[PDB]
């Protein structure tokens, strides 16, 4: 009746990064066979690319204009709750977290272990669980992949259902030769993790009732504009590849060529049978994936944002299915606008020109006409 529900969460995986977007050297077989067999989504785009507000808005459904983080920084006093685990505990689920929670929040509840070390430490890490602290040995990937397959199989006990939430901390660390295949590498290693959990959840005999979701944290640069990180509001900062796979509602595959990550948060709590708070700022994808109605999505136009500190500029802007815009602020307003099916590498600023002028002012209005929208 409900279906138990699992979220990985990688950090720092391209929309480029997975062999389903046509990359021929990564190997995420298991990704690629969710892909084929749930509803894939190759324009899903992060609002904010940076990840610790990106993962915060996973948690609080929220842009970064509504929730504003933090540095590192704690946020924020419960906020927050309105908040997608916390609300299916409260309500009919079992929930439990392992890895990276990104927001240095000291309470969370029912069963986790979050790795604080430093996120990374490589192989062996600092561990924050129940009671009180304890740290473990061999590597992050495989560790939090084996705590996922103790979830499945020992307590997230059989009455009612399990929500999952997975936050691996790869690949977080020409150009650099062979450093981008050891990035593709730690890829690799996570759809391992992903054989053994499905694996697992066939013991258990519950695989055709958990609904499964994959997404990328946020966006990268791997030698693009001589460019390493991300931060800034380009198509390969924003975009993530996001598996949205469902055993039940939809035995078969549709590919969907739209937008955005805010909406897994109400697509959690819509899969629970739980009202989604009023707060929270995305829409349900459930509509998409059992091919029900609004299969245009109808969000013609989204936000996207970097309330930034250290070296250096912030930006914020708004996208559309074939239009770009973003201008930077500390310390400037340059400007910018490219056409998205014409110019997917975004190499022609389009600002200025008369024939396009208008569209920038129609983008810009709806920027402010999206930027207040949202407020707190
Ligand atoms: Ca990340």
């Amino acid at each position: 009746e409900k279906p138990n529900i699992i979220f990985i969460l990688t950090d720092d995986q391209r929309f480029d990064a997975i062999g389903y977007a046509g990359n021929k050297f990564v190997n995420t077989p298991e990704m690629d066979k969710l892909a084929q067999q749930g509803t894939y989504f190759d324009h899903a785009i992060v609002t904010t690319p940076i990840c610790a507000a990106s993962r915060a808005s996973l948690w609080t459904g929220l842009h970064e204009r509504s929730h504003n983080f933090n540095f590192t920084g704690n946020v924020r006093e419960e906020y927050m709750n309105n908040a997608y685990p916390k609300l299916l505990k409260n309500n009919g689920y079992y929930t439990g977290f392992y890895g990276k929670y990104g927001v240095r929040y000291d309470n969370l509840e029912s069963q986790f272990d979050e790795f604080e070390s430093y996120n990374n430490r490589y192989k062996d890490k600092r561990g924050y669980y129940y009671k009180t602290i304890n740290n473990d040995t061999v590597h992050l990937t495989r560790y939090t992949g084996q705590q996922a397959i103790d979830f499945i199989d020992k307590n997230a006990t059989n009455t009612q259902p399990f929500m999952l939430s997975l936050s691996f901390s790869a690949p977080h660390a020409e150009k650099y030769q062979h450093s981008l295949k050891g990035y593709y590498r730690m890829i690799s290693g996570i759809d391992l993790e992903i054989k053994k959990i499905r694996d697992k959840l066939k013991e258990k005999g519950v695989d055709k009732n958990t609904v499964i979701i994959v997404m990328g944290d946020n966006g990268y640069f791997l030698g693009e504009r001589q460019l390493a990180g991300k931060w800034l509001m380009y198509d390969n900062s924003i975009r993530v590849p996001l598996i949205v796979f469902d055993p039940r509602v939809n035995k078969h595959q549709d590919i969907s060529e739209m937008v955005l990550n805010i909406d897994v948060t109400q697509t959690i709590a819509d899969l629970a049978g739980v009202k989604a708070p009023e707060s929270w700022q995305g829409k349900s994808l459930l509509p998409l994936v059992k091919q029900e109605t609004s299969t245009i999505s109808r969000d013609t136009i989204l936000i996207e944002h970097l309330w930034d500190f250290e070296n250096i500029p912030p930006s914020e802007g708004v996208r559309t299915e074939e239009w770009k815009y973003f201008r930077y602020v500390n310390d400037k307003t340059i400007e910018e606008l490219y056409n998205i099916k014409k110019d997917p590498k975004e190499i022609n600023n389009l600002i200025g020109k008369k024939k396009y002028q208008n569209v920038a002012k129609a983008l810009r209005e709806k920027l402010d006409e999206l930027i207040a929208k949202n407020s707190d």
